[PDB]
RNA sequence: UGUAUAUA
């Protein structure tokens, strides 16, 4: 008979198990799927604040074994959730040596994010100082990107300055990160949480390779974030570049959502640019918008246009489209959205 | 009719 074995077989014990009852058996309970679930329930439900201190020192001394365990990491997280600063400082001091490794570990990175989510700034910088040694590799790792995201999300901009320095360290880093499946999220968090003096260099690097980023499966989300969290001059430059090349940007899988973001977030003169190019620029002897309506992707942009655009700019679209309606009805995407646009 | 977002 063993306390863990007895609890798994009969959780509803005659004397209901508390955390102080598993004293000396923390590691066995924490590494068990059912046992860890018990600690999570009591750490979240027990009104006796002193009950969690009976196992806490066992959690600290075995933190190097629990933070990267398939079940033990939930126990460590709950002490950041329901513990206080005295609990945080001891947990951080216990895991700080292998933070350069925990950031890349599937379960251990969850603990690091929860810590940055809950703890105070001095303890946040403690974890942040250990990320400095692996920041470049950590930024585009399958697990480490979520650690870098939470740091940008939860600590002051002047403390993530070394991350912005890493993104600008080389001429191509911003592009590589923008087209990376994990690194593109670090660029996104920076675009909405960093200071203007940090975002302005990064945004300027996005404009240096705007065309390659805008049609990238991940970089298009980066361009969309510059549209939403950028300055007035940033949307202007973006809306001019997409309007200068509307057809190719609307007829491609990923860059088509960029023009929808321009239409969703743009001012009147921004949409006037998009409408003017769609109506008055040609794609094979016929207006851009007419060829857009028979395209598999650009028809969504025409839908987005007609719904987000001024009624007067909508009249310019209607007059441009009307004489081409018999031509469009012969195309499957043309007849499809002509039906959804029969409203006009 | 068309895009990313991780643990039992």
């Amino acid at each position: 008979d063993d306390l863990l074995t007895r609890y798994r077989a009969n959780p509803a014990m005659m004397k209901n198990l508390k955390l102080s009852d598993i004293r000396g058996a923390l590691l066995k309970f924490a590494k068990d799927q059912v046992g860890s679930r018990f600690i999570q329930q009591e750490l979240a439900s027990s009104k006796d604040r002193f009950e969690k201190d009976s196992i806490f020192d066992e959690v600290v001394s075995n933190a190097d074994e629990l933070v990267d365990d398939i079940f033990g990491n939930y126990v460590v997280q709950k002490f950041f959730e329901y513990g206080e600063e005295r609990h945080w400082a001891r947990l951080v001091d216990a895991i700080i040596d292998r933070v350069p490794e925990y950031a890349f570990q599937m379960y251990a990175c969850r603990v690091l994010q929860k810590a940055l989510e809950k703890i105070n700034e001095p303890l946040q910088i403690k974890i942040l100082s250990q990320i400095r040694h692996v920041i470049h590799r950590c930024m585009k790792d399958q697990n480490g990107n979520h650690v870098v995201q939470k740091a940008i999300e939860k600590v002051s901009p002047q403390y993530v300055q070394f991350i912005v320095d890493t993104l600008l360290e080389s001429s191509n880093t911003i592009y590589e990160m923008s087209v990376d499946p994990y690194g593109c999220r670090v660029v996104q968090r920076c675009l909405e949480h960093c200071s203007p003096s940090q975002t302005k260099p990064v945004i300027g690097q996005i404009h240096k390779r705007f065309d390659e980023i805008a049609n990238n499966q991940y970089g298009n989300y980066v361009v969309q974030h510059v549209i939403e969290h950028g300055s007035e001059e940033d949307r202007m430059v973006i809306v001019t570049r997409v309007s200068n090349n509307l057809f190719e940007f609307a007829t491609h899988k990923y860059s088509s959502n960029v023009i929808e973001k321009c239409l969703e977030q743009g001012a009147v003169y921004h949409k006037s640019m998009i409408v003017g190019a769609a109506c008055h620029h040609q794609e094979g002897s016929v207006p851009i918008v007419v060829q857009m309506m028979k395209d598999q992707y650009a028809n969504y942009v025409v839908q987005k246009m007609f719904d987000q655009v001024t009624s007067e700019q909508r009249r310019e679209l209607i007059l441009t489209v009307r004489p081409h309606i018999p031509v469009l009805r012969q195309f499957p995407h043309g007849k499809h959205i002509l039906a959804k646009l029969e409203k006009y």
